[PDB]
């Protein structure tokens, strides 16, 4: 589905060595820029082991 490749996309982003390191809203901001919902964002976190809640995306893009 066009919702899963653009969380794979974002698992692979997520697990480069140098970006894993970089802060959690630099992470979201740019994933929300790259199109995906708060919601798919969530779940891209939890794929790679570390679930943010829907809340705290939220508030991270708000």
């Amino acid at each position: 589905s066009e919702r899963e490749k653009r969380v794979s996309n974002a698992v692979e982003f997520l697990l480069d060595s140098r970006v894993r390191r970089t802060p959690t809203s630099s992470k979201v901001h740019f994933l929300k820029s790259k199109g995906l919902s708060a919601e798919e964002i969530c779940e891209a976190f939890t794929k790679v082991g570390q679930p943010k809640t829907l809340n705290e995306i939220k508030r991270i893009l708000s």
